[PDB]
């Protein structure tokens, strides 16, 4: 069979961009030809991250100024909360640029998210549509389902947030009451219309859903949506990109290496979060607290001068060489893989989740974000790999609660932390066996084709 | 089940209020709610025609004044064509009230035509919506619909016009050589927009598109216009309203009692039309080129002082008794029904189309617009229930044509009458069959339940 042309067209933000990318990558990979259109400082950023330049091809879509966008922006880095609705609105006014590029194009399949207009091209064009999630499937599947009633003229209340939809699969996968304002993004203002308007119209029009997840994991979410929005649900498996080579920065992996194996705490909460001091401070007391080495790799505070600034007074002399507290981006991966490396502790994002179930580190889990918390209740009460750190009001945690979380994995005596660890093998060698994620890959190439 | 609540806001013409009322009528007889929005003069006129007053509500919108618009100007029968533009802008610009009643009535479906802009209204508001038309199937197929390309520049040249879209079901119900003219306005300048644009945003916003007429005529002409824009087709039937049951005039009834059954020719242009004088003088010289009995009503051509004054020098003196016309309306279904009338001509209006199908009467038709002539089509050579007139350049139609036509149904020797006659009595047999009517409407409602 001839190989495919399709047009991917994300929403315009750094999160949504990237993992397109990365499925561009597997599907040229397999010589499917792949054109992605974005906006300019995208491709600026990202244009590095292109391996196959014959089969992927980059066309820059302009953002329309409209009134309320601040001058240069392009996408959601760089705007605050002020012009959420201006940006959303540039969006969807593009569609003028991306019809005539499609007539250009003539994709066999489109890959879009927020843009609920895409199917009305569809139909104009004539090409199939895929509408393709970068985020969870549970997110999606307790959050904006045809179950679910959101009211047009007002928002919902805390008790609708935290409740799920009716045939909603989990009771273990859900949020509690003072989490509820997490999801509230669901029924936000975006743009012209609601977002779970637009969600709602993106779902019903596209010929399939697409989730970047696995059946083993979300199995159960993934058939909820597919009766929700009775059509198929295609999975590409979480597309992982191969993670850097190369040597570790011998400055870490000598230090790790004064420690004994398994025995140091590493820390990490993405690329996007920044603490704010008095949780910065928490956090690393709670961190001096538990007696073990740790390597926490976090960004300053907002407005600090130093790490060493905002840190807490003294908290550099009382640790001494037990503990690292280091501002700078490191490399996550080739950390975790080595050898002293023990505990991994993070806000279970995407990247880090994956990342952790791969690894054979202890697992401990502090969430800010919907999602984060949803895949926490996955991971920490469904199956039963990791521990969830309790959490206050605003998502805020105490040092000694996440003191407590990290030796309960980390003793020997502790018989949670067996249990988690003995669950995580389980799944670990799941994950890793040859051809798992290649089945994916392949599986959803196939649907693709029918 | 709980009965519906909808709201209709047509475009302002009297042709496209009408059958909304009509539809609104039959849809209160089962007892749903409506509430139509429609301008003040509009209202005045037309205010008669509500039968269910408890059901049927009307709402007054106010057409704004914009640069352009003659003063008092509401509705297209107001103005000519130097003001399209501007009523187009002021039919759009009745937008924020047309907001503000839709947030009072709170609809559970609202129908719409020309206001594209309702399917936004309908996402703010969370409401379904029908893009119902008035217009022929044909019309909506040959004309605005993804196949055809249409440039947001250049017009559409004649031979694009001639050209019907890719996969389009029918080579019989197609524009000849001159016609492509009457086809032009897809492509107009309507107000702010081209109407090709207007519309296939209206199309492709709406939940469903509602036509007016049957699957047995215009079946395939439907299930295109679904193909085409990936939408469902609802078929609310003709929608007839019922024919006025009063006593036909006396001196009509006398006058027709004079000749034999089935000898007199009627003809009638609709409740709009109003010929030219040179095309209104070779209409009567073909009359009475015939030799038949005929009686045909007109308007007299504009200026004119009378119908007398436009008739051709010594056409009264020789007629006689044998012909009539007459510049007064009539009561064209009692006419028709009349014992002595055998042939019908008109211009194959939508009311005079679906009458003369009803009717025992030979069919023979004149069109002028595309809708009349695409349907003149369906009736003349694809059913073959109808003969046409051939028309010239203009649409012009010679006295000998029209003599012809007419002599090819009415003589008992034609075999083109014999098979005309057959044919009509076929379809006439479907068409009156008990339920038929109600059946349509019955299903119709059923997929606005859905
Ligand atoms: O110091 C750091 C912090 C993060 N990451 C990587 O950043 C990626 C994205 O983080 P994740 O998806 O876990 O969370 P998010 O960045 O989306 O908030 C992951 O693959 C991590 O390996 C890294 O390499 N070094
Ligand atoms: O002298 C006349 C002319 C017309 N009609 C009626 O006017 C209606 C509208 O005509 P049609 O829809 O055929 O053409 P249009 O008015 O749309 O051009 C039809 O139902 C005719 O029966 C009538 O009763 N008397």
């Amino acid at each position: 069979k001839p190989k495919l042309h399709i047009t991917m067209f994300p929403w315009v933000a750094i999160g949504h961009i990237t993992p397109f990318i990365h499925l561009a990558n597997e599907l040229a990979k397999r010589g499917h030809s792949i054109s992605i259109l974005i906006p300019k400082k995208a491709h600026t950023q990202l244009g590095h991250n292109n391996l196959y330049p014959d089969l992927i091809k980059f066309h820059i879509v302009t953002v329309p100024h409209v009134e309320g966008l601040p001058a240069g922006a392009e996408t959601a880095s760089d705007i605050d909360i002020t012009a959420k609705n201006p940006l959303a609105i540039a969006f969807d006014a593009m569609y003028e640029q991306v019809e005539t590029l499609l007539y250009g194009l003539k994709p066999d399949i489109v890959f879009y998210d927020f843009a609920d207009w895409i199917p009305k091209l569809a139909a104009q064009i004539g090409f199939k549509t895929v509408c393709y999630n970068v985020i969870c499937a549970s997110c999606m599947a307790i959050g904006i389902v045809p179950a679910r009633h959101i009211p047009k003229d007002r928002p919902l209340t805390e008790e609708e947030l935290m409740t799920p939809p009716e045939g909603y699969p989990s009771s273990t996968v859900v949020l509690r009451g003072q989490e509820a304002r997490t999801l509230s993004f669901i029924g936000m203002d975006y743009g012209a219309t609601k977002f779970d308007v637009r969600i709602t119209a993106a779902m019903q029009g596209c010929d399939a859903i697409g989730i970047r997840t696995c059946r083993e994991l979300e199995g159960p979410m993934c058939d909820y949506l597919s009766a929700q929005y009775n059509k198929p649900v295609f999975l590409s498996g979480p597309v992982l990109p191969e993670s850097p080579k190369g040597p570790l920065e011998e400055k870490w992996e000598k230090w790790l290496n004064k420690f004994e194996p398994k025995s140091v705490v590493y820390c990490a909460f993405g690329s996007q979060m920044i603490l704010q001091k008095n949780q910065f401070q928490e956090l690393v007391l709670g961190f001096e607290m538990t007696g073990l080495p740790f390597f926490v790799a976090l960004s300053k505070p907002h407005g600090a001068d130093s790490i060493e600034e905002a840190l807490p007074e003294g908290f550099l002399e009382r640790v001494g060489d037990r503990g690292v507290v280091h501002g700078g981006w490191v490399q996550q991966t080739q950390i975790l893989n080595h050898q002293s490396v023990g505990c991994f502790v993070s806000h279970c994002g995407f990247g880090s989740m994956w990342e952790s179930l791969l690894s054979d580190s202890q697992i401990v889990l502090v969430p800010r974000l919907a999602d984060q918390i949803l895949n926490t209740r996955l991971l920490a009460e469904e199956l039963k790999v990791a521990v969830e750190v309790e959490r206050g009001d605003m998502g805020w945690f105490s040092k000694e609660d996440l003191c407590k979380a990290i030796k309960s994995v980390m003793d020997e005596e502790s018989e949670v932390g067996k249990l988690v660890k003995k669950n995580h093998a389980k799944w670990r060698e799941t994950l890793v066996s040859p051809g798992y994620m290649d089945n994916y890959l392949e599986d959803f190439i196939q649907q693709l084709y029918g």
